[PDB]
C-alpha cells in the first residue's frame, strides 16, 4: 500500500515575460544599454536557453521604487523579503486551492502539511502562513523547507511518502513555490552566471497531495510513489551556490554541471531501480519527469540513459512554456505528461508504460530521485 | 515496532559566561555603560533568568572587528553568516560523534540525516557540510530543517520516527545546532526584547540516534517513540518571531508567552495522549523535558499541569547550566534525565517512570510534543 498522489495543482505570476523580448527588457529597465558586451553574452544564452516564456512576479514599476535591486551588490535583502514573505505563500495558496478540488475532499481531511521554498525565510514560516490563508486544522503537521533548491521537488515526494505510510489515515498536502525576485541581481563583467539565471529561472508554485490507501471510488490516483533515494555527486560542490547576503540570495552556477549529471545518470538510475526490482532495466520503458535546471541537463540525461527522440517532451514543453521554476518544476511536468496522456488517450498517467521516474538535481550537486508508478486514466 | 532513541551527544562552544559577570561584560564591550536605564532592566532580568552560565561562541574580540553587530540595525547578516554557516556544522559534528561513540555502530550504518538549525542558511546547507566532515554515506538520505525555531527538539523526533520505522533498518542522525552569534544585537529602548534574548539565548548542539529494531549485540535504546502532535496556541502569532534581516536575525518576544503556554498547556497535553491512552488527568505520573523557552514558561507548565517540586529538575538543570539553546535543549534535558538516573539508581531513564513527553514551544505559538516510553538501566 504505496503513498499515492492523488491532486496536483499549479499556478503562476499573472506576467509574461517571453524570451524574444527579454533581453532589451533587462537591459533597459536595469541601465545596461550601454553594455554591448554583456548584451551578446546574453543573447547568446537566451537563444540555447529552450525557453519560450517566464511567468515573474517582479515588474519594471517594482524595480524603479527600488533600485537597489538591480544595482549589483547593493543592500536589498530587505525589501526582497518583504515581497517574497507574502507572495510565495499566496502563490501556493493558488496552487493548493487547485489541487484540492481535483481531490475533492474537504482541507479539514488535510493532517499534514510540506511546505518547500528556496526563495524567502521567516518565522513564523510560509506553512504557518499558508494554514492560516487555506483554514487548515490548526493542529495539522508541518514540515518546512527551506532553501533546499532544485532537487526538492523529488524530496517532497519522498518525505510525504514516509508521513502517509506512517500514519493511517494520513493526507499530506505539499506545497512547492518559487518567487524569484530574491535572486534577480544586476549584470557585471566580474559575475557572468547572473546572466544564466536571468534566462532561465522563472516563478510558480505546485500542490500535492498525497495519502496511501485511497477511498476506493472516492479518491482518484495519478502516480504511485514507490522507492526514492538522495545521493550527492562527487567532487562537484561548486556546481551550484546560493548564498543569503545582505545584497539578496546571491548564486554561481558552474558550467559542469550538465556534464557532472550525464556522467552521474546510469548510477543513479541503476540504485534507484535497485530498490524496486533485481532486474536490469531499459530506461525507454520509463516515462520521465526530468528537472530542467537549464537545456543541457534534459539532454544529457536524454544521451547518456540512450532515450528515444521524443521521450523528454513533457520536460521540454514545460522548459519552454515555463522555465526553471525550482522545485515546482517536475510537478508540472507530471501534471502536463498527465495532461497529454488524456490528450493522446494513453491508457494510464504516464504516457501510457507503468513505471517512470522523478529527477530532482540542486545544490551539492545533489540528486534526488523517486520511482513512481502511473495510474490508469479510466 | 517503535522508533528509539539509540544515543544522545550534546557540544558546546568552549567559552563560558556566568550569569553575574554577564551585565558587566555585554554593557562593556558594546559601549553602553552610559545605559544604566537599560542596565537596571537587564540585572533585574538576569536575576529572574534562572539561568546561571551560558556557552558563547561571539568573543569580544569578533565584535571589535565587526562593531556593526552591536550596532543597533546596522547591515551585519553577512558577517553573521560567515561565521555561523562554518560554525554551525562544526559544533554538529562534535555532538554527533559523541552520540556514534555511544551508539556503537559504524557511521556507514547510518542512512538518513536531519539537520536543524535556526542561526544560519546556505545552499548547499548544514547537513551537506556535515556529510562532508563525518564522512557520511554520500547517499543518506537528508532534511534540512532551516529556522523552525524553538519547537524544532520535539519536531525532529516526530520527522526521525517515521522515517525510521518506515524504512527498514533505517538509523537517523538527528543534529540540532545553534550559535547564536547572528541573533546578538545591541541595546535600544525601542526594542527591549533585546534584553530578553541576551540574558537567555545560548550555544550548544546535540545530536541522537533514532532507530526502529535495535540490534542486540550493540545497540542500547534509551527511549521510545510512541506519538506526536504539533499545535498551533490560538491567538498568539504574535509570540514569537524572527526576520532574517540585513541587521541580522531579527526578533521578537511577547510578555506574555509565558501565559498563552499556561493557558493551553493541560489542552495540548491532553490531546496528544488521546493519540495513546486518553490520560488527561495526574500528570506526574510522567517524566518531562520541556523547552525552558524562559523561566516563567517552565513554571507555567508546574503550575497549571499540577507538578510537585522537583519533577521539572531536569529542565531547570538544564536551563541553569546552559541557557536556552533552542531546538537543542530538549535533547540536553533527556541527556541529564539520563545521567541523573543512571546516578540515582533508577529502574528507567526516564526517572524510573514509564511514560514521560518532550514538549517544545515556538513561533506561531507552534507546540509539539513527543510522548516517550522510557528504557530499562540494566540491573
Amino acid at each position: 500500500q504505496h503513498a499515492k498522489i492523488l491532486a496536483i495543482g499549479t499556478a503562476n505570476p499573472p506576467n509574461v515575460y517571453h524570451q524574444k523580448d527579454y533581453p532589451d527588457f533587462l537591459f533597459r529597465v536595469t541601465k545596461n544599454e550601454h553594455r554591448t558586451d554583456l548584451r551578446e553574452k546574453f543573447d547568446r544564452i537566451c537563444e540555447k536557453s529552450r525557453t519560450k516564456k517566464r511567468y515573474l512576479h517582479l515588474t519594471e514599476e517594482m524595480l524603479k521604487a527600488n533600485p537597489n535591486i538591480y544595482t549589483y551588490g547593493a543592500p536589498s535583502l530587505d525589501v526582497r523579503q518583504d515581497i517574497c514573505n507574502i507572495e510565495v505563500p499566496k502563490l501556493g495558496q493558488e496552487a493548493a486551492l487547485k489541487a484540492i478540488k481535483e481531490w475533492g475532499q474537504p482541507i479539514s481531511r488535510i493532517t499534514h502539511l510540506i511546505f518547500c521554498t528556496a526563495s524567502c525565510v521567516d518565522m513564523p514560516g510560509c506553512d504557518f502562513q499558508l494554514i492560516k490563508l487555506l483554514g487548515l486544522d490548526p493542529s495539522v503537521t508541518r514540515t518546512m523547507i527551506y532553501e533546499a533548491g532544485c532537487y526538492a521537488g523529488a524530496t517532497v515526494l519522498r518525505m510525504a511518502k514516509d508521513f502517509a505510510e506512517n500514519n493511517k489515515g494520513a493526507r499530506v498536502l505539499v506545497v512547492c513555490a518559487e518567487i524569484t525576485t530574491v535572486f534577480f541581481h544586476g549584470l557585471t563583467d566580474t559575475h557572468l552566471d547572473i546572466l544564466v539565471g536571468q534566462a532561465l529561472f522563472a516563478d510558480g508554485a505546485s500542490a500535492v497531495i498525497v495519502g496511501a490507501n485511497p477511498e476506493p471510488e472516492i479518491e482518484r490516483p495519478l502516480f504511485e510513489i514507490v522507492a526514492c533515494r538522495q545521493t550527492i555527486l562527487p567532487n562537484s560542490e561548486h556546481g551550484v551556490v546560493a548564498n543569503i547576503r545582505e545584497m539578496g540570495f546571491n548564486y554561481y552556477l558552474s558550467g559542469d554541471v550538465p556534464k557532472f549529471v550525464g556522467g552521474n545518470v546510469v548510477d543513479f538510475m541503476t540504485k534507484t531501480f535497485e530498490k524496486v526490482d533485481g532486474k536490469k532495466k531499459d530506461w525507454n520503458s520509463l516515462f520521465f519527469s526530468v528537472h530542467p535546471g537549464g537545456p543541457a541537463i534534459v539532454d544529457q540525461v536524454e544521451e547518456k540513459l540512450g532515450l528515444k527522440e521524443g521521450k523528454l517532451r513533457a520536460t521540454r514543453h514545460v522548459l519552454s512554456e515555463y522555465g526553471n521554476m525550482g522545485a515546482p518544476t517536475v510537478h508540472f511536468i507530471l501534471d502536463e505528461m498527465r495532461n497529454k496522456s488524456i490528450e493522446e488517450g494513453k491508457t494510464t498517467t504516464g504516457e501510457g508504460l507503468e513505471w517512470g521516474v522523478v529527477i530532482g538535481i540542486g545544490p551539492g550537486l545533489t540528486v534526488e530521485t523517486a520511482v513512481l508508478r502511473s495510474e490508469s486514466i479510466r
